[PDB]
């Protein structure tokens, strides 16, 4: 039975079992990390034929980003609970998509408005919740100590769906529009 | 004419109509319920021949989110307007449908990656939103009295949405996926 | 290449290149309508062969959207770095739609739960999100002058959002539903 009814009156747990209230930062943050998470499964189920190159890569995205879940609700200062989550093999695989993908579509050197496809749309909005995200595990940082190698990957991660969602308009042979107002600022 | 031009200035006003910052936590919370009821509409709209038997429901949803908004909109002090949420019914309706969706579906000792379909997907969405709302609830609670009713109900109906986007997912025997680091933690 | 790193600890930079912490109101703000725009190009690669006459107007939400975030960005006091974001015409454009798109649907006394078609319901995502960030724009407000101008509009926006998600209805023949328990505020 998934309801418990221990949440009712707002206080939840952590790993290690410390309870907090749901508004605390550390919450917050892996909470708006699960809210990406299903933001990329509804991204994933987008895929059509022309765009299934990228739903490998995606899938892989939400396990990482259990881990990094995991790590953001584990407490530093129980020793109980250790941080899983090494950014190095992760954050270069995406490096790796991004460069592909910078590479493949045509080269801009202005903002471009975030749209086109479905699925490039739906990339940039996973852009956008990444960054959401990014902001509240900062808000905790600054509070607690974290595992900085979670915030190393979601910053890249932002960079990556940017990456791919202009690469999913160009697999449906899609332009970006530019700023009309934009310096160039690539 | 739908636009006042009152809220200009980043103030607005509360049922008794006193007026607040649109920042405060009173208009974030319900603000957040908004969200999440627009959202569950959205999620309504992707319904297919495969998932009609979930119309209803979500619509009964919209209908309560509303009745909750109401409440978290209603200052306590002021006894000219009264709390109209009560929890039982609409809880106990959920917990029903928890328990039916829950003893359907392929059971589960991990957690899942939330996607699938993109109506299950889609639901997925709706819980962490949810989830979203009830943190902020939440802050608001511990500033100002609340209905306690709303909180008891958002807190249950994120598990519902966590059941019903497994039973998208059946619809359409589309399998859930385990998340590939869970211990056994359901 | 799109990743500099030099935002992994947390940091990053705004108009003018100082530097603030990603949490920052300010931040916060216009990375808030960063996501409310990557919502209104999701929205727009919806769009079908009924709601065609809604694309053009979606796309300059988004170019005023950048002209917002852009004025949002900007520190009032560094006096190198200029507002550039007028309210009036956008604003009037935005009002004319509304006075239009009122005009045409069936009218309404009550809240509408908010839904229907997939566009229509994306309609009304806009709408919340749009208001998600004007909370954020006000928790600017308090802290640090701002372009009022960029509220203004932003108030009004989803105004817009409202009744350009009953249109889309219209244009499908979808009705409007209302809540069960609206007192007649319209
Ligand atoms: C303002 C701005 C934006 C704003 C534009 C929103 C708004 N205000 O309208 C927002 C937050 C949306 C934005 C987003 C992004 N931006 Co920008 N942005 C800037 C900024 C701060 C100023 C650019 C400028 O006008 N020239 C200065 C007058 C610079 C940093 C800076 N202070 O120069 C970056 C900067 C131009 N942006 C950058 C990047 C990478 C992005 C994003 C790809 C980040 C992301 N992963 O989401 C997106 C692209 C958005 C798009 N649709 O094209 C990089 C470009 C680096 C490069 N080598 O190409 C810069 C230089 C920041 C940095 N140093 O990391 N950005
Ligand atoms: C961490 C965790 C998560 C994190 C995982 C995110 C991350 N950090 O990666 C998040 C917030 C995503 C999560 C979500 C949910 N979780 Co969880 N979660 C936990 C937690 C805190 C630790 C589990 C663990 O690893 N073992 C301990 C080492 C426990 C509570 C606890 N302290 O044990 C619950 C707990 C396992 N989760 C629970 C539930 C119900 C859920 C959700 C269904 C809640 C919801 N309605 O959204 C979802 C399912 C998510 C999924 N996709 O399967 C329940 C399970 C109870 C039961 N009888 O089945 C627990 C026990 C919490 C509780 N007591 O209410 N969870
Ligand atoms: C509560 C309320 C809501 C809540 C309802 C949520 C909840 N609490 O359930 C929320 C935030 C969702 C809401 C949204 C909107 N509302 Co309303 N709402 C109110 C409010 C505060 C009370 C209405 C009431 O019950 N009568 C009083 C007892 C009034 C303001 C007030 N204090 O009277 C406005 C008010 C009724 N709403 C108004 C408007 C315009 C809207 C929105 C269109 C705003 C928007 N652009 O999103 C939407 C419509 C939502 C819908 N789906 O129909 C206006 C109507 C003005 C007019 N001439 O038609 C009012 C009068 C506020 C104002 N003065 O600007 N609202
Ligand atoms: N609103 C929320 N936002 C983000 N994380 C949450 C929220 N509520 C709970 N959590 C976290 O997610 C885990 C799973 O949530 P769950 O809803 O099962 O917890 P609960 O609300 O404390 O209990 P219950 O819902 O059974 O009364 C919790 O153990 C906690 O770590
Ligand atoms: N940004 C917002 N976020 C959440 N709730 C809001 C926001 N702005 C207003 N509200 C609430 O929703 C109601 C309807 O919003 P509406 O936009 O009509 O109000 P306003 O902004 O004060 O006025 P106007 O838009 O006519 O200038 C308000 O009466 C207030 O209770
Ligand atoms: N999480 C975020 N939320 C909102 N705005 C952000 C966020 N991170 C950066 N910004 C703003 O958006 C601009 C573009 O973001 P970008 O990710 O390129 O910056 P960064 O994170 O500082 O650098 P990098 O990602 O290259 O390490 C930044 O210059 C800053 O103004
Ligand atoms: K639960
Ligand atoms: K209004
Ligand atoms: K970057
Ligand atoms: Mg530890
Ligand atoms: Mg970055
Ligand atoms: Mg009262
Ligand atoms: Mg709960
Ligand atoms: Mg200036
Ligand atoms: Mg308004």
């Amino acid at each position: 039975k998934i309801y418990t009814k221990n949440g009712d009156k707002g206080q939840t747990r952590i790993i290690g079992k410390q309870i907090l209230y749901k508004n605390d930062p550390r919450v917050a943050a892996y909470g708006e990390v699960d809210e990406l998470n299903s933001w990329v499964g509804y991204t994933k189920s987008l895929i059509n034929s022309h765009t299934q190159v990228l739903s490998n890569e995606l899938e892989e995205i939400q396990q990482l980003l259990f881990d990094c879940g995991h790590d953001l609700a584990t407490p530093a200062d129980d020793e109980r609970h250790s941080f899983k989550f090494k950014q190095e093999q992760p954050t270069v695989w995406l490096e790796e998509k991004i460069d592909n993908y910078t590479q493949v579509v045509p080269a801009v050197k202005k903002h471009i408005l975030p749209g086109g496809t479905q699925l490039a749309s739906a990339l940039h909005v996973a852009r956008t919740i990444t960054r959401r995200a990014e902001r509240q595990i900062v808000q905790l940082m600054r509070e607690e100590q974290i595992n900085q190698d979670v915030l190393i990957f979601i910053n890249r991660l932002s960079d990556y769906f940017f990456a791919a969602a202009r690469y999913a308009n160009y697999l449906e042979q899609q332009p970006d529009m530019l700023y009309r107002n934009s310096k160039d600022v690539f």
